[PDB]
């Protein structure tokens, strides 16, 4: 007598790394980096009209 | 503990560019200027038909 079980293949996903600038919704904002935001207390921007 | 008082980039400059000749409503005009006018009482225009 000869018997055996088997494994056939092993399949995975690939998580798509998505840079935000790959989108063109980033036209709608000017996205600039603070290295520090949590220590700031005053968040006012001057507008000249 | 760090305290910050930050004013950000004053990203608002409203520009107004005006020229009456860039408007083509000056087709409907005869624009001449007196370099000094207001001394004059009554200018008149003669039509002969």
């Amino acid at each position: 007598d000869v018997e055996f079980d088997a494994l056939l293949g092993s399949y995975c996903n690939t998580l798509s790394l998505v840079r935000f600038l790959e989108l063109g919704l980033s036209v709608a904002c000017v996205c600039t980096k603070f290295p520090e935001l949590a220590y700031m207390n005053e968040g006012r921007v001057q507008f000249e009209v």
